[PDB]
């Protein structure tokens, strides 16, 4: 049999009705036939403490995270990563670019009703990943959800109410459920063989702003000034903004004090393509990168020893599968 | 039949290669299927400046009202090009500002240049007169891509696509095909009574995204600003953290309108009942682009603080869903 | 919209265990399986009893005389269950959900059926799901409609076509919207109602029927009309293209124009997922029209064969079963 | 994925013009009014256009009153002007655009160049018409994009001819396909998706023609008996079609089974489908009665295969192998 890992880091699937109780979602699971049929790997939940709303997470939630899948790697054929719903497009992000060289799959769920709850999607949702990591393994950290497996990196919480809460704007998911489990022709990401590398990661202050009509230059003299290390833009359309000469100069000035100013597109599915004024000021493009890739990403580049340059490079590039190269 | 007034604001889809004035309108000459008998009779003004979508501030929507009230009268319906980078914005905003609207007002445009290969505007413009000639609904409404969208439902959602709109949270009023048919969408709350244009003045707001790792200062910072907009987790949540709340706090008391909204494409804001408590109202399922439009609405009011709290929730124009 | 019930009495629903994947093994094994299963007992959930059905039926081996056994059961317990969900298997569930739309007449409680692509007794069977989901909407939605419950979503039975055989969300209503979408919330749409009657529920029979369903495509003969014509046949479905249109050869008009000179129904259909029929728009004239065929509007398939089935079995001379066949009996198609 | 083609040389398009809606007018054809409109409407004859020839087919067909000949005089007329274009773009009746697409995907062998069927639901000029769009993006795509395949163009997708089917009569996105995702999808850009490729031979284009076939086509439906199949064996029939249920499901009653099991005995070619809009056979039964599976074809794509592999001089045995084996890259292996 094959044997998995499933660190148990909280959210809406181990819930009930009044909060995390500890111990809950393990007393369900116990009273539920499915999961010990002879067709089911073997498995072990791990119960973080304290659970979290993935609404409280940190990034150095996510360093947890990576590092307790470091610690069981060598021990286990595939790994489940249970994790509230807000958040969990970040986690699975984040784990992208700090797992380097992955072996095994990693898969991100949950629940958007508690496994307490009636109408519940936690039960489907797990036994769907623990059955998927086993026999249909992808080497990349994916999120399953709803009878979909997504790249981790591409994935936002798209529907806060449906049971189809995620979605994969720029990249088809790369496994369905039906009658039967359907690999789909999704392009491998770029895979490193050899040794899992685990990238620890150190806080790090970003900003994001949003361009709308009658935006001011205040708001990017006001990150300049608390030294925040990158900005990124969520820019209309393919990565156009207002003209306005002050706005300009204000991003100018903060890219002339090594500031990251990354412009992604605030729609939810495209590609950034940006005379040239943004470029002109400094600004880099985020090609179709999800906020919580670019996000996620920033954190990973300013953690490690590299230039203002080297980051800004990198930015662009496709380093775990998040962006379509030209 | 009948007779439709078009605004050409600008936008990509009379651009070249740079907008150039008179190139919509030669082009327009030489296809025969507009001026053809089952069309509308229809005017382009050409509006002086032209302007690229992505450089309209809160005055644009102003004086785009202002061009309708003053044609309102001698067209049987309003068809406004602009570019499709910010054509939510408008449609959200012209929809609060014209009141008792009595006759169609759509607004469109291209993902390609009428001048360049394979451009939608043709088409987009044909289906416009058409819908506003034949099928009038009078509401402010965004045609793209053979549907009709309420326009303070809408987002520019798809950057590359030609089905660049959606309207996540309500269903597309009109579909067209071989025939065109109504949708069975619920009307918006719809006065009636002679046409009012509120005009709006400029007003400071900030739109804050929240994400792991968002600090105080941000709020901290807000606090030259009449409104602050939230985009939340889920339906609504945002990280525990007493600092962030006792700013968001120290943002209400100081009278700054605070709007909770989803960062997700769909859904309903419901929100420990920490953000309440702070003084955040919940936005229920209303887009950026409609919250942001309402806010310049009503700060632009005689209306104090609690009035406009009140309102921020209710449903004025058919840009959110009730309980 | 669909009514919101009250929740304040505990439902009682009757399950009509009728066969299909949902209890299958790799039998008395489904009711066993929901016993097992702590969901199915929480003081939320409605109580429910299962009729076992003897034999268990695969629905590829359904015939109209297993519609009118399922309506006779419904019939036989209307008094003394708040609703009623119809177990079933996948293949047929359309024609079925179809069927007893017309088959009840007067109908004041909701009737909902259900199924699973993967039996319960498998991994990763959705049956789980789909039960407790129609029997939560059955006590708490109670629309007065049959309806097809499938993957989150309340459909109109008479709208149903099952289009998807690999998918969780194997069936569609291809041109009605859902009634009712389950997520965090279970939302009701603005589908606007059926015609309803009034009263205690009335079973109109539904009898076997002898009509043939013919595909249009190139090179099909006037010998295949000329085979039908031969026999007993009632009525002709016909699957057309597009809008409606088929071959505007003499001998292919002339068969038909025979099919309907002697008493035969016939009906044009799409053989499209979606869209409805318009005869005459793509030449001078209304040939199939001229040749006494009757128009099926946007129904389906599914709904065209069993309303025949109803219409035929009923006390209507040929006049008055054409001129019902395009009239909006239970939902099943939009007015012009 | 499909090519990327070179845009240095101009290149010339042949259209064969059948007939469809694209043509007419008020719901007739008239003969030169598509091409006196094409001449009118400036978009056609920009300088980022290839240079294009049209065929006006006589008589101008309604596609509802296509048969299989037509499809022969189509691939006849593909190959007797292949040497001399760089493409083909197929205008024709959305009602049976999906059978032309998959008929000419068996019958040309060797394909070295794009042929695209395409058409409009609206007719061309006439008010909201999808004709001036459906035909400019399939001589752009036919000129830069220029897949070996046949294909069918519609609604800013290009489709594998043999895996599409009229899915929608009323709206402008027609066609679907349902068990393949599109080559192409045109927004801002023209993205071509990673579909992999059919099989493709090589030198000069080989028309296989074909000749009259009488085939059913039987839907499975509930009450049907071993009766209404003897009376498709009553007639003249070499082929049937099964629209079955679901993953390929019918009465397993021994009546049926039996007059399955006695028109495979006389010859006929009894091949099963899903009447479903997408998903794939998968039967004992059927199987031992002697039926063949068409795993995820369409019906479009089998009727044609049939009339293809049937007009070859092949014993049944190897009909029967050759209708479940992938050959033009209408059907999935398992
Ligand atoms: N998750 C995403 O990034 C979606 C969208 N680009 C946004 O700016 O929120
Ligand atoms: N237009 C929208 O508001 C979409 C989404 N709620 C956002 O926050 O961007
Ligand atoms: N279920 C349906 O009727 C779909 C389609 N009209 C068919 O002819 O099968
Ligand atoms: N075109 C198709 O084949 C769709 C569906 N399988 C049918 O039987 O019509
Ligand atoms: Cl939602
Ligand atoms: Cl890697
Ligand atoms: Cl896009
Ligand atoms: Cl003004
Ligand atoms: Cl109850
Ligand atoms: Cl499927
Ligand atoms: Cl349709
Ligand atoms: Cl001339
Ligand atoms: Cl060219
Ligand atoms: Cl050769």
């Amino acid at each position: 049999k094959k044997s998995i890992y499933v660190a148990y880091t909280g959210g809406t699937i181990g819930m009930q009705r009044s909060i995390p109780v500890s111990g809950h979602l393990q007393r369900q699971l116990a009273l539920m036939p499915e999961f010990h049929r002879p067709e089911m790997p073997d498995f072990t939940i791990h119960e973080y403490t304290p659970l979290m709303d993935s609404s409280d997470m940190t990034p150095e939630d996510w360093q947890h995270i990576a590092e307790d899948i470091k610690a069981h790697y060598d021990d286990y054929d595939g790994f489940v990563i249970l994790h509230g719903t807000d958040t969990m497009a970040y986690t699975a992000s984040a784990l992208s670019f700090m797992l380097e060289n992955l072996g095994k799959p990693v898969i991100v769920t949950g629940s958007q009703i508690p496994l307490a709850e009636l109408r519940s999607d936690g039960q489907i949702n797990l036994l769907n990943a623990l059955y998927v990591a086993a026999n249909y393994p992808i080497n990349e950290v994916t999120l399953f959800f709803n009878n979909r497996l997504y790249r981790g990196n591409r994935t936002a919480k798209a529907h806060a109410d449906g049971f189809d809460a995620f979605a994969s704007p720029n990249l088809p998911p790369l496994l369905e459920a039906g009658i039967h489990i359907r690999r789909l022709n999704t392009p491998p990401a770029p895979h490193g063989e050899g040794e899992l590398i685990v990238h620890p990661i150190t806080p790090q202050p970003i900003g994001v702003v949003t361009i709308y009509p009658g935006i001011s230059a205040d708001v990017v003299r006001n990150f300049l000034r608390q030294p925040v290390k990158a900005l990124i833009l969520r820019s209309y359309g393919v990565g156009n903004a207002p003209q306005n000469k002050a706005f300009l100069q204000e991003l100018q000035e903060a890219s002339d004090r090594g500031i990251v100013v990354v412009n992604l597109t605030q729609c939810m599915s495209g590609k950034v393509n940006m005379g040239n004024a943004l470029a002109h000021a400094g600004v880099i493009g985020g090609a179709d990168m999800t906020v919580e890739a670019t996000l996620t990403k920033l954190h990973y580049l300013l953690s490690q020893e590299l230039d203002t340059e080297t980051i800004r490079k990198a930015m662009s590039q496709n380093l775990r599968g998040e962006l379509t190269p030209d």
